[PDB]
């Protein structure tokens, strides 16, 4: 009772394509070998779709969307989480208000719109905004590695927020998100646990700040890092030749 | 010299479905008959295209997009602006800032995420935020209407930033629009003012508060007020039949 568990973009895809035949082929080998399969990446239900195909949910044992928010085994879904179910209404709006006030007393040459984005499993909070132009953020993120704009505003969110226990991280360029602690993929462990003697993962971005990390480090799991998916393909052609 | 001037949606479609061939057809004869034609709505040059097919700048002899900040004319673009280069970065990021700190020092039940939308043509404020759910926007809708929490944040703004001359909008249930006074759809008169010497308007939503009124309304126009794209086609018969 082996499962086989993939980070999505860049471990079963070309870094954002749709999944190709090859590793498709490959996949259905290893079903037919007799492990079950599972999908884990960052992104919503209809992204891992558009990736995967349409037949998504037929094609893969266990799917877990935003890290396992939204879950699926069997074609059917089992689990469904959200941040404001976590956090709690009053949490939610406090937490907001001081994000709010902090953005407005910045001292920074640019700011536009859309500074507190309030998703399913996150907040996403920029200084910016995000309906700044991309020289705009090109701009913005140099500006950020002289003053430190992000680091500042998370420091001063886990000061004044301690009890309510999230874990914070730096996006692209104009950008940190805001989840509870443990709702990396790591999430989705506790879904198959207790199922399976093996649980690999195969991920791309597995060091230290990858969002593939803390699912690879875990002590429960077989972590494999792959550079492509022709990686993964190769590993599970290994995995089956046996 | 003639021109007819289309509000899009509501005047020459089903409200929120693409322009039939009914009304194609009843165009195609007013163009023939030697009138030219234009078009006009809030919406962006994308949605326009959407509701009235592909052929969208060959069809029409004007496009005026955003009420005309994006215009074409001949199927070339000969007109484009923005709030950013009207306001200016300094005061754009000035009312902004106070946007934040106004909405954070609200005393309401629910607040989520996207709260100051900068886009093309305006800002968007949402004292809840645009994130939030349909049935969080039912409860603030109905909290509003107790409260005025919407409009109090206008009055607040109208006082704090005179100097600015923007005009103020309330939109369906969580915000306000926030543009420069003159950019309804009167802006594209403008463009067509010393070419014609008629210029019909036609529009579904002309009464007061309704985005076709101030472009009915103007002394410039011949204004015809609808209440179907079938209304247009009968109005536009009648012009031909003569
Ligand atoms: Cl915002
Ligand atoms: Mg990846
Ligand atoms: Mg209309």
């Amino acid at each position: 009772k082996a499962i086989l568990l993939f980070d999505v973009d860049g471990t079963l895809t070309p870094p954002r394509n749709p999944e190709t035949h090859d590793m498709k082929e490959a996949l259905l080998k290893a079903r037919a070998a007799g492990f079950k399969l599972g999908v884990v990446g960052g992104s919503d239900f209809a992204k891992q779709k558009e990736q995967l195909g349409e037949s998504i949910l037929e094609d893969f044992d266990y799917v877990f969307s935003e890290n396992g928010l939204l879950a699926y085994k069997d074609g059917k879904e089992f689990h469904r989480n959200s941040l404001l179910r976590a956090l709690g209404n009053e949490k939610v709006v406090a937490f907001v208000k001081k994000c709010l006030h902090l953005i407005a007393d910045l001292d920074i040459p640019v700011q536009r719109g859309t500074f507190v984005e309030f998703r399913n499993g996150m907040f996403n909070v920029s200084p910016i905004g995000r309906n700044c132009s991309q020289q705009e953020r090109d701009e913005f993120e140099n500006l950020d590695k002289e003053r430190h704009i992000r680091e500042k505003l998370i420091r001063e969110l886990k000061e004044a927020f301690p009890d309510y226990q999230l874990a914070y991280s730096v996006g692209g360029q104009i950008s940190f998100d805001v989840f509870p602690k443990g709702w990396d993929k790591t999430y989705c462990l506790q879904f198959v646990e207790n199922d399976f003697e093996t649980i690999h993962f195969f991920g791309d971005k597995t060091s230290e700040g990858g969002n593939d990390y803390e699912i690879f480090t875990d002590s429960r799991t077989i972590g494999h890092s792959v550079k492509t998916y022709k990686d993964t393909i190769a590993i599970l052609e290994a995995l089956l030749e046996d």
